[PDB]
């Protein structure tokens, strides 16, 4: 049989490691290892997002996961939505630990503009926040912008193709979060020698109603990838609406980086 | 159309509102209203269990839920496992807001012994805790016995008939909890005028490896219920392994307490 891989899965803002509950057993049934990280102030972490003030603090559990890998192990690192930013931060630290970066319906930052660039572009473009609640919290180093999705927003823009149970589950577990836009604006550019040296691919859902198909080409035009995979019928929450097709895409990717 | 009901669902220790993610849409599709309470330090509740030092504090979000209901509304109150204790505490405060208590694979306390009596009785003969981690936390209320389920124990004794996806979900969401057995053993006995006045039924799973049949019969013999319903093939986590059959049970209870 084929050599199997270790997939490290990184969830999106306002969510947690739970989002991967359908995909993880699919990958593990095929022989692969899976670590679903839980970011700071996310999921069941009993720390509020207000206490996490920086994207580096947010991302620490991911950093710790990579640091703990044995010597010479490499992983397929999958970042979902805001998780794109977390995986890029990690790739700037431990590029040699990452076989390939999988940007799943994700923000794909570049190594030219300030790290908030793609997030600022999406906020300018996006008009469907609906009943999302936006708020601020003042820290000793400035304003931190926060968000809590509304349930109408969730249903229309993230989960519209998911089973109703998955939506009910998300209603019971989503949390106030942040895209750390101010912090990321002040941070040093991602580097060519770290993040830009790592192999990367894009996996997009054909019915993503938060990260539109054109915005994805714009990002990939600003910063190219080796390959784009498309999941037919996926909503944004594609590991919930089309977990078997996502498994297919990640199995194709693993075959492409035969490790 | 038969008139519908408002179900209030109360989860077990070390879990949270999320466990009802399958049952809740089934009930709502049939026309009912459902409120899935998140107890203190449970699920995404921002407190650790160390900050929740008494069972009254633990139960506060259920008490608040009942307190907030409009005048003369009555609910079907469903307590799962340690949630039998919470719903009894609630019934002793707002008996007139409860149409019927539903003890689902639950501790059924009485009005003769201390409120810890049925827990103490199970704990003495419980069988293996496996890889469950026990710890203590000293407080101004005395010493709290904490536990955190281990994953082998969950698989073997709670989730054995559940889809692998639900088991993985639970691994990503379960938390350190407590059964508050010290606090319960010093609380005043549940009252005959409050708790004892409220209609009750018991719903049991046939394959619950935590709360076995003979123990349930002993509890009911100490404290009678109006009717018993059995879910054939259910594990302890019956909302996850047989949610349709749990729906059918609750639906039958709702027809029995019509009007
Ligand atoms: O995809 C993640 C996300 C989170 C909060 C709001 C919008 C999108
Ligand atoms: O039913 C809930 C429960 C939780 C921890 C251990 C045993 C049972
Ligand atoms: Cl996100
Ligand atoms: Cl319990």
């Amino acid at each position: 049989m084929e050599r199997k891989h270790h997939f490290v899965l990184v969830h999106n803002a306002c969510h947690g490691a739970w989002i991967w509950y359908k995909l993880k057993p699919l990958l593990e049934s095929a022989g692969h290892r899976v670590t679903a990280v839980e970011l700071a102030a996310s999921g069941i972490d009993p720390r509020p997002i207000q206490a996490v003030e920086t994207v580096d603090e947010y991302s620490k559990p991911l950093i710790e996961t990579l640091k703990s890998l044995p010597e010479n192990e490499e992983v397929i690192l999958v970042g979902f939505s805001f998780g794109g930013i977390n995986i890029a931060l990690a790739a700037d630290i431990f590029p040699a630990k990452i076989k390939v970066l999988v940007f799943l319906n994700a923000f794909l930052p570049d190594t030219t503009h300030v790290p908030s660039h793609v997030l600022d572009k999406l906020m300018e473009m996006f008009g469907g926040w609906g009943d999302t609640e936006f708020s601020s919290h003042e820290t000793r180093n400035g304003t931190m912008s926060l968000l809590k999705m509304g349930p109408k927003f969730m249903k229309a823009r993230l989960y519209q193709n998911c089973p109703i149970e998955d939506y009910e589950l998300a209603k019971m577990l989503h949390r106030q979060g942040s895209f750390f836009t101010e912090d990321l604006s002040k941070k040093e550019k991602f580097s060519e020698e770290g993040y830009g040296s790592v192999q990367r691919v894009y996996v997009m859902s054909s019915e993503d109603k938060i990260i539109p198909c054109d915005f994805i080409r714009w990002m990939i035009d600003n910063f190219n990838v080796s390959k784009v995979y498309e999941i037919d019928g996926g909503d944004h929450m594609v590991m919930l609406s089309k977990p078997q097709k996502l498994f297919d895409s990640l199995s194709a990717i693993a075959t492409d980086y035969m490790g």
